[PDB]
């Protein structure tokens, strides 16, 4: 010590940390980046549950983000900001179980509500070190404590041979849980209140927030939750034991390999060799489907999410759920022929047809037909513009919008307090074409408050708007209610009830209350197709 | 002896009667026989042309109404009784009526032939709603309406038999059509300008005269009001017709020849008493004795026939009313009455869906309930009531109409589509029924012009507009008065634009898509569902 900033030195259960004084446009913030919460899950620890980090000697430097968990990298659009912004911005390693903490400068006097971020990226990608997950603005402007872990993704996080000792699966969710316990024990040394922990995540992250709600051991580690454009219930967020087993055995073949002697060979494999064959175990040509995701194992998940969300009691739970306007436009350029970010993606009815078999890969021709019939505009059934807008709406409604409404309805029926939003504002900074509208994950840069960075060239309204959202999110984190108690003049935001089904619009304009979250089109997806597909 | 009231036709001489319409006199020739009485051994048999008569025949009254079931539901209620027979029931039905202006036209005048409805089980040309005097007096029209055998007597079939070949009720129409070809000039009618127009079962009949080649020499234009040849209720198969006939015989106490034989030895009411008991499921908007795919009158199913036809010189006028389903709910669906408000449960809604669509499997019924439920208020008994009515109207009329209007246009026909959205100020049914099946008719025929009917002064003007549309269509195959402007114009229905107009007190409003989404569900999806399973 001696000559160092005395306000950036903190001790946690593993040892001492030297953090860093970061600059935010309105003032300084404290950051602790690269704090290990687990033993490096490498060698014989690959595919295994995480063990707590062995305490270190001396002071650990916590000024830089640590390694990103081994994952697939986007090669579709090289150097294109709209894709690279999600790409790994640190070195790739199986040694990746580190978490980051943001705090005001100096650190808070009173115990301060905690915000824990879980990134998305369909369980195959993501990192807490990305610019869009920068907790410096929430900590500066809202005075919040913000933690964000790294969890194992893809093969390393979710490959399972259910019932085995050497690959029980779901271990990426275990990484997340260990970080939640870490917060319970250590967050006080930063001014964090471990009795006011709010989870929030997006896509796969939102999904896992859901899974912590549905998993008992995790239910002690938080008090409120936010699910942004993702759910534990649905088509992509889970697989069966048999199906997970199938994808694991198949992968072993593709790379050269009794579950023991099988996994033993897998551990002798280079990490890239597993990444390079990951997409090959999908049973159908699909989009919005990911190879290695949470498995229903009768442990972390006692039953299916749908089962659990139907039976379970959520009397004293507060949830904030919501979706963006165009949840599906993003995925179309990654699989559906006719689609690209460089043209207007005007498609034929024949291409709309093929796309439905891709967006809904688990559909018999009859169910597929039903989808085509529902989404067709029989006044203009050949209009390329409408077909395009409907292709994205299929993918959007099927994977996010309807599972969310399904979830927002069950929770709200079984005791939970539920607030719901639609995010409708297209960033002026968006690098995607206009036809994609408000794509998947583009509310994130507004929750974290990036428009506050003057170098980013946003607008004054986008600034205020970003400010307003951070209020909603933080107010919800401490109160369980996004509404400000002082300000009663401005519009209110009612809970989503089964009765009225109210939700709010999130745009540059004041709150607008709307009833019914794609009510008709979702009763299609949520009530009918499961019955149809039963035969 | 008024020489205007004296006509000579191929069978002899007729004396009409000079009738009083509020704007002038008309000539009426009522009770003219076009066929030998289909009695005794002529039951279930094709009609024969009427043998000539001596002296001057008295054509001043409506003849008897073809023998049929008579409604017992609401005795004395003028909304049910207005469809009930106003003459005496007899198997001596085969007579027709003719209205012309007075004096008769000096020039060959286009003919309108009304084919009544009533589910192929009832109906008569003598009803006051079918009073063809106003169209003749005001538009200068030659108007014809025939009787045709209904129910068992017109449609009981034992396919392949010589003595119960089926579709005879349709052949009665065909004969009255040939009659007009032969004798209409005598009254002043242009037999080269003949327009068929009918409602419900009659619109279906009209549709089959389009689909049957021998009939195609008998007219040039058609109008289908709230009914189609295609659909769930308008035809049966040979197997099913044979089934119902064989069953009815069992019910009344009766080889083909030896079965139709014993049937002829039965009083009419003994057949009517068991008419409904042959329906396979508890249904509504389903009729026991209707036209049948015989391979003769109907070479194939109407669907298979409309899918392959060439209508490159046909001109059609099709349409529906607002609430094509309200009428049929009080006749079976629990919870429904015209005396309360029929706010219903949800189990009640599912119960009715099973009855309105008795053809549906468990899954297809579910599909119906899911589609029609308003998930914002999925237990609102007011919406559930309105939806039960909509399931029935769309399944049985609206979507079939849309299906047909599309195929005709696609295959060369010139089709005009409407929807009747006005509810009469004199309507005696409850409000929740809105504009029920058959309530465009009072207005097409011009009943408002009868001052005793207490219609409003705007309903009077509205009727005159429709009469103009219908007659203009008959004269030209185009509903548009070639003297107007701006309104705008009633445009042809196309497979592309799917344009149609609405008929109410306000001027013409052009709309696009006739339940386009809801019908794709009916026309395209539900078959494939059951077609699979
Ligand atoms: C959570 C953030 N997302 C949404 C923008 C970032 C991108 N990744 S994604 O999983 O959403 C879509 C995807 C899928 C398969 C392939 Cl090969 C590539 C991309
Ligand atoms: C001119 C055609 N209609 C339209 C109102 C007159 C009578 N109505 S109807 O016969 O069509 C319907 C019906 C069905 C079954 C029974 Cl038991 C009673 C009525
Ligand atoms: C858009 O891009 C894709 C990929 O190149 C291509 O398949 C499609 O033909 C393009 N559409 C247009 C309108 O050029
Ligand atoms: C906005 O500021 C200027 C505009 O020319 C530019 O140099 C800078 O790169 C822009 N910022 C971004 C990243 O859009
Ligand atoms: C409507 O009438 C039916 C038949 O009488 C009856 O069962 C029902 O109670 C009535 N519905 C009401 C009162 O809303």
């Amino acid at each position: 010590e001696g000559r160092e900033d005395p306000q950036l030195l903190v001790r946690v259960r593993g040892g001492q940390l030297r953090g860093i004084r970061l600059k935010a446009p309105g003032g300084p913030v404290s950051a602790f980046l690269g704090i290990p919460f687990a033993e490096p899950p490498v060698g014989s620890r690959r595919f295994m549950p995480p063990e707590p980090k062995r305490p270190w000697s001396g002071v650990l430097d916590a000024t830089t983000f640590q390694n990103v968990c081994y994952q697939y990298v986007d090669t579709l659009y090289p150097g294109f900001e709209g894709t690279e912004m999600w790409n790994p911005n640190r070195e790739l390693s199986e040694d990746c179980l580190y978490l980051n903490v943001w705090t005001p400068y100096p650190r808070p006097a009173s115990p301060t509500p905690v915000l824990i971020w879980i990134y998305g990226g369909g369980f195959y990608s993501g990192a807490a070190s990305l610019d869009v997950y920068d907790g410096r603005f929430l900590a500066q402007v809202e005075g919040a404590v913000l933690v964000s872990m790294n969890y194992r993704v893809g093969t390393f996080g979710f490959l399972a041979l259910p019932g085995s000792r050497e690959a029980p699966g779901n271990v990426g969710l275990l990484d997340q849980r260990l970080a939640l316990q870490w917060v319970q024990e250590n967050i006080a040394a930063f001014g964090g209140d471990p009795m006011s922990v709010t989870l929030f995540g997006e896509s796969a992250g939102a999904a896992s927030v859901g899974m912590h709600i549905l998993s008992l051991p995790s239910r002690s580690l938080f008090h409120r939750a936010v699910l942004q454009s993702g759910t534990p219930n649905g088509p992509w967020a889970t697989v069966s034991a048999g199906e997970a087993r199938r994808r694991a055995t198949l992968l072993a073949r593709l790379v050269g390999c009794n579950d023991t002697e099988l996994i033993a060979c897998l551990r002798t494999r280079p990490a890239q060799d597993l990444v390079d064959h990951e997409w090959h175990v999908l049973p159908q040509e699909s989009i919005f489907r990911f190879s290695f995701v949470p498995v229903v194992d009768g442990d972390f998940l006692s039953d299916t999410p749908e089962a659990l969300i139907n039976t379970g009691d959520f009397q004293d739970l507060q949830v904030l759920v919501g979706v963006v306007k165009d949840e599906g436009s993003y995925f179309l350029v990654y699989g559906v022929p006719g689609f690209s970010k460089d043209n207007e993606s005007l498609i034929s009815r024949a291409q709309f047809l093929a796309g439905v078999r891709i967006g809904v890969p688990q559909a018999s021709d009859l169910a597929a037909e039903a989808v085509v019939l529902h989404y067709t505009d029989w006044l203009h059934p050949e209009d390329p513009t409408h077909l395009r807008d409907a292709m994205s709406a299929v993918v959007g409604d099927h994977n996010v919008v309807c599972p969310v409404a399904q979830l927002a309805g069950r929770l709200a029926a079984q005791g939970a307090r539920v607030y719901a939003y639609i995010f409708e504002h297209r960033a002026s900074t968006l690098t995607w074409p206009l036809w994609m509208g408000v794509p998947h994950g583009y509310e994130i840069e507004f929750i974290f408050g990036l428009p506050l960075d003057p170098s980013l060239n946003y607008t004054t309204e986008e600034r205020i708007f970003a400010q307003r959202l951070m209020k909603y999110w933080t107010n919800f984190a401490r109160t369980g209610d996004p509404n400000d108690p002082r300000d009663s003049k401005s519009p209110q935001w009612p809970p989503y009830t089964t009765a009225a089904q109210q939700y709010v619009s999130l745009n540059l304009k004041p709150l607008e209350v709307r009833r019914g979250l794609r009510a008709q089109t979702c009763a299609f997806w949520n009530r009918f197709l499961p019955k149809l597909l039963s035969a």
